[PDB]
């Protein structure tokens, strides 16, 4: 039994911009309740309950190469 | 039994910006609540409860290559 | 039984940027109430509650490459 | 039984930034309210209850090359 | 049976900034209450309780190699 | 010539109430933008320009008697 | 030439209340801008401009007797 | 010429309450901005700008008798 | 000419509570700018800029009797 | 020419309370900001400028009889 992996990425991810500039983000403020008895998380569980979270997220190039290689005999 | 794994990047990840410039982030202060009795976090958990964070991310580029190889016999 | 693992990285993760610039980050202080009996927290827990953090995050350059190699026999 | 594990990194993470400049970060204090009665904490965990933290983070170049390499027989 | 290990790094981490300039952070005081009976904390725990905490990061250079090298037989 | 002015009140304003009890008021928040140049206010005047008052009003009897005698000869 | 003026008042203005109780007020931090050149404001005038008052007035009886007695030859 | 201003009150402004009880007051923080050049005032004026102003007002007994007499000849 | 002004209160005004009880005021901070040039105040002006001010007014009876006689010949 | 003036008062201003009992005041802190170049202040003024005043103002009885008698020629 033989395997060869060799994948080859000559790839460019790129941008040009002259300026971002004017962002403005400006949230009046909304209102929340959460109301429970009992919570079990158990495995690998992400949760957020009840949260009022604002985020401006403005990246200079903000593209992404997200990848992968995997080999299971 | 043989396994050869050589994967190869040349990749480029890249930016170029003349300026982020004028990023304004204002908000006015919402409102949370939230009730409960028993809490149990098993394995793993990641959790966020009742959170009113705000955020500005403004980075000079902030382009990535998350990744990941893997091999199983 | 033979295994070579031999991956090759010439990589570029990169930027330029002509000025970061005028960020402003104002928030208005918003109000939270959590409310509970018990909390278990039991296997490697990330937890954060009832918080109010407001985070400015401004890099010359914030790109990445997390990275993971794994091999198992 | 043979095993070579040989990765090689020519690899660049990089920036370039003219100037960071005027970063303002102004937050008004808000308000909370955390309540309980009993906490067990039990392997691993981290925990965050009713802070009011804020941060300004402005690093000159913040890039990162998170890495790991694992091999188990 | 016989292993090789012999990873390779040639890798840079860089930056360039010509000023990091005028940050500013001046943050208004914020209120917390936290109450609670009994706290048991019990293996490898953090936690931080009821914390106002102000942080303002700024290094001429803060970029990082994070990185872990495991070989188990 | 002659006048006489004789008017007579017995009356009764009057309230009773067992309980105003559980009144809850719970905005989330608007928002507001006004835009203008030049504005003149010249004689008696009362205004009230982009506000966003909230009122809870519960007074435990708010019955009122607004009364005006007025003679002119 | 007579005048006599001879107004007379055995007026209740008048309450009871068993007890005001649960009141809860919550509002959500909204947001306003206002924006002008020039304001002249000239004889008796009241105003408000851009104002984000929230206001709870629970008066354990606020009833009123607004009166006026008047007379001009 | 006679004139004869003899007015008579016997009048009662009256409250009776068991108690005023648990009122709660909680307003998340707004956020206000307000612009100009000039401003002019000239007579009697009342003004208020670009406030924030919280009030709780909870009187045991907030009645009243605003009142006036005028003779002119 | 003859004139006789001779007005009489025998006015009661008044209040009974068997408790105020539990008034709470919590506000959390908002967030206030105001911009200008050139300010002029000329005759018997109030005036208030910019302010944040949180009241909690609680008075074991606040009741009145604003009161005014006038006579002009 | 004749003027008699004789007002009377046998006016009552009154209170019973049996405890104003367990009020609480706790305000998170805002931010204000105020800007201008030339004020002119000049006849009778009151001003208030970007202040961040907290008041707790509980009378054990803060009833008031403001009164006013003019009698002009």
């Amino acid at each position: 039994v033989q395997i060869v992996y060799k994948p080859v990425d000559l790839s460019k991810v790129t941008s040009k911009c002259g300026s971002l500039g004017n962002i403005h983000h400006k949230p009046g403020g909304g209102q929340v309740e959460v109301k429970s008895e009992k919570l079990d998380f158990k495995d690998r569980v992400q949760s957020k309950i009840g949260s009022l979270d604002n985020i401006t997220h403005v990246p200079g190039g903000g593209n992404k190469k997200i990848e992968t290689h995997k080999l299971t005999f």
